[PDB]
């Protein structure tokens, strides 16, 4: 769990956001080209360093077939599985024509179990969206990206962020738009957000975005307007009803309205077998 820097061999980038890149890098402490493959997270300010340090006491916290492993540290970087399949968003974006409504409530199922744990840990995502999950095989997905994660006190069920957002907006619940306020059930939003991308494979055209701006100014405020009247997305195109009925539960104005994870899972895996 500890990785020495000059084991670990740079490759190329896997991603870049916000203060971080994830990298492809070979541990190779025999120096021939035959280690294992691994991703690994880093910072690119005194603030971000000890959000970092979270994030990662955060992730080697979590244990779960649905969450993606921990590996270890080098000292400042963050040692991780690599899944060479990228993320849900690309990956089903590409294999459209193999993925049938079982993979995808496959998938939702996966995702929501991986939620529940993450609940149960009083753990607040913040940042779930399909880009965000991995894809471990065809038929298994793991979240990931826990930079945004935040542990609830004992005694609150919400947290309260100073600072805006900077992810897309079409991710939010209305009180994380409004407030600022982020709970399990802000996750429970944009888990139904996360349904819709996977029903429509991420595909651009009838993305979040593309349907805010069909739908009609700061950007932000319109998008609260459209959710304060119960303007909602739309069923994605050949989406099974109960599947959209479910994403229009989550996207119930209160938070206290919107299922639990443990509610969900029960009845995705109802409609996996259906
Ligand atoms: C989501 C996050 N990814 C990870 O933490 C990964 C862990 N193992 C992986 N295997 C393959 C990949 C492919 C998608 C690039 N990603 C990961 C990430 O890339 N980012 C972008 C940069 C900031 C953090 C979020």
């Amino acid at each position: 769990t500890i990785f020495e820097e000059r084991h670990l061999k740079y490759i190329s980038q896997l991603g870049k956001g916000n203060f971080g890149s994830v990298e492809l890098c070979r541990y190779d402490p025999l120096g021939d080209n035959t280690g294992a493959l691994v991703a690994v997270k880093q910072l690119q300010g005194p603030d971000q360093q000890r959000d970092f340090q979270r994030e990662i006491q955060i992730l080697k916290a979590l244990h779960s077939d649905f969450i993606v492993k921990y590996r270890g540290v080098s000292y400042l970087r963050l040692v991780m599985e690599y899944l060479p399949s990228g993320c849900l968003r690309d990956f089903l974006q590409r294999h459209r024509a193999r993925l049938d409504a079982s993979r995808l409530l496959l998938y939702s199922s996966q995702i929501c179990k991986g939620m529940e744990y993450l609940g149960s840990r009083r753990c607040v995502h913040r940042d779930l969206a399909a880009r965000n999950i991995l894809v471990e095989s065809e038929a298994h997905v793991k979240i990931a990206d826990f930079g945004l994660a935040k542990l609830l006190p004992l005694d609150k069920d919400y947290y309260v962020v100073r600072e805006p957002g900077q992810s897309p907006i079409f991710w939010y619940a209305p009180e994380s738009l409004s407030d600022n306020i982020f709970s399990r059930q802000s996750d429970v939003w944009s888990f139904g957000v996360v349904l819709y991308e996977l029903f429509t494979y991420c595909d651009k055209s009838c993305s979040p975005s593309a349907e805010f701006l069909r739908m009609m100014v700061p950007a932000l405020s319109r998008l609260l307007e459209l959710l304060e009247e119960g303007q909602r997305l739309p069923a994605p195109p050949a989406c099974p009803a109960e599947v959209h009925e479910l994403m229009k539960l989550c996207w119930a104005p209160s938070p206290q309205d919107r299922p639990s994870f443990s509610a969900l899972g029960p009845q995705l895996d109802m409609l996996w077998s259906g």
